């Protein structure tokens, strides 16, 4: 997680968020530097859960070529705020996951923040239904992040090159 | 839940709790009065989840023969305390679910408490792998409950009569 | 607190809440039935704290003339939401305290809610800088309460009779 | 805060913790690297609160000679665990504060940890009633920290030199 001064911001989340349309495969396009993702080519796959919420399967390609994956569960603890989820990953304490913006069919912007006294730790990802996302969309989503304090100059661009990411089966 | 004086107790939980062995069908035998269950013949079915934790399917037989069911997800938010679960039901805020005692194949004692200032609200249930449980076991588990202040005078016996509950299957 | 169906509502809180102006003495005028206050003539006194937040001293007149008092501390855990406080009373778990509406010099409407699964427990109080409050103000504040589902049928009127409450001073 | 892999540990805390004997001045002797303390000569002063808990006044000498201070409130949210406090500092989100070990008259060992998914952020301090602490005591307290995972090789020694710290009025 990206540790910075100041308490967590509280950005607005996707109005009328429909988890049913959010399921499926999302490709990581840009992200803040964090501790969890040590590689490239990252995807998140969200699938139906027989309980509440949905289930999570994230995969990425490490620099050595190994595919690393993690499973988790996603739950909206307050059903009146379906876009404010809590993610429970194997071997991890709970972390928030807020869908800030999505059209379900092309892009989403997701954000997570944990307070650390007078500082905070945040995740943030622009994701796409395809390995790429149009630059106009990326710029708009960067606009949203800057509005609530995210230094978009620290954003990392995720490698989704078809050849490099062919290790992703 | 109904309200009793005092903050929540912190009873001991099942040592080395094994959620895989806890899965399957459990019959409600006795419980504290609460608002959630308005019927009889109650069962809880716990099943594999593709994410973390396990999935929840509770069923009961309402008085006009309807079978009311609720879905949920169960997660141990601290993996080092696997008997202290959080249950997320559709249309409910999160609630604790602590497995205080179980031999997995016959009985379990489950406890849930939420603080209300200087008072608290609790659920507590004796459950069985069969629609009945031996009086000796019931009495021992009531002893456990009384050791952290649960008045056994308040426990309701659930109707598990075979004829009455036949529509459950 | 006593239990009502539904999860907690999230009513709007006093904009630009100024805790310095909120300090001093407040008289209980009307409130939801609860377990905490068993007496009449109730007042809350809020005072400067050398740390953060402010200090709490509640007093009431018990039926056998005893003046029961409780001490506490009030803290706005998120400084950006100063009207959403947490109250820490001696011998109580933390409880929310939301200033929904106040003009500081005449009236305030305070609300506290804790989720109990699909149900909730709430406190709600109309308070005044005087032992009485005009009927017009009381009626407006009941309107606010009814807008987030508080049944005004349930509100108790607090005894603030001057003769009866004389031992308060 | 010191950000490291793994979830927070849960060390044992001081049995029978008596906040009344913990009040007064404590000198920082050794600490984990963190973001809050940017200087040396640090002291914490704990004083009586008219509410619950106690009030907090921390001071340190920056490298430029300026004295920097912060005020806060300390509260045991669960009165049955008086050694597990929550500290509310001005401009800061709440952070835990656990008194692991103290004899009140000479030393204390304090610990704070916040989970960050599969990682965590921790504070830890050895403090003394005097600007120094005997090496035998320091080694014992380092022994306690290593037992629950704290790499005592990362500990910083706080400058409490009488000349350098004379800026502390
Ligand atoms: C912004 C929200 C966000 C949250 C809440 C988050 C939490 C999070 N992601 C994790 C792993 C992971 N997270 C991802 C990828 C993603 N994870 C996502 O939420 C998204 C959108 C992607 C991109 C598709 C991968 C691939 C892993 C496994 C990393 C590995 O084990 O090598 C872990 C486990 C920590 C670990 O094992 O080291 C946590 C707690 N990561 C985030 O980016
Ligand atoms: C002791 C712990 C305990 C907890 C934490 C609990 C929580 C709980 N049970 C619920 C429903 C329910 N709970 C049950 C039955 C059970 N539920 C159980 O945890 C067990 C062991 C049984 C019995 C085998 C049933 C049948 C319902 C559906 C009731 C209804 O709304 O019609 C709900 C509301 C779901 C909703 O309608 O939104 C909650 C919050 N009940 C408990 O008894
Ligand atoms: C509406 C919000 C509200 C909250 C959050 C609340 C919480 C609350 N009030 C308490 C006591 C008390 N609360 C009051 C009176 C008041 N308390 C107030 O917040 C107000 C506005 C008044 C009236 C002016 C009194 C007199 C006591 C002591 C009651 C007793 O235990 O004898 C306690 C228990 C303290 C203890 O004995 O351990 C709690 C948890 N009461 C409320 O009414
Ligand atoms: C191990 C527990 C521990 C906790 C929970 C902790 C929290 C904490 N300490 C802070 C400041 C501070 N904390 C201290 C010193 C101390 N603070 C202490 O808890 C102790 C024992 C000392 C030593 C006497 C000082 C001097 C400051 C002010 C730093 C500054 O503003 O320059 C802040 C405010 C953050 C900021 O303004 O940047 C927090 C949240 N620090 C800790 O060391």
């Amino acid at each position: 997680m990206f540790i910075k001064p100041g308490r967590c911001p509280k950005p607005a989340v996707q109005e009328d968020f429909d988890a049913a349309r959010y399921l499926g495969v999302w490709y990581d396009i840009q992200r803040l530097p964090n501790k969890a993702q040590k590689g490239e080519c990252a995807t998140a796959t969200y699938s139906l859960s027989p309980g509440v919420g949905f289930s999570v399967f994230n995969r990425e390609r490490l620099a050595n070529g190994t595919i690393k994956s993690v499973i988790g569960s996603a739950i909206a603890e307050d059903p009146c705020e379906p876009a404010k989820l809590q993610f429970f990953h194997e071997n991890a304490a709970p972390v928030p996951y807020w869908v800030l913006s999505t059209d379900y069919d092309n892009y989403a912007l997701v954000y997570s923040c944990i307070n650390l006294g007078a500082s905070h730790a945040a995740y943030a990802s622009i994701v796409s239904r395809q390995p790429t996302l149009p630059e106009e969309t990326i710029k708009k989503l960067q606009g949203t992040m800057s509005s609530f304090g995210v230094g978009v100059d620290t954003l990392l661009t995720t490698n989704q090159d078809a050849a490099y990411c062919s290790a992703m089966n």
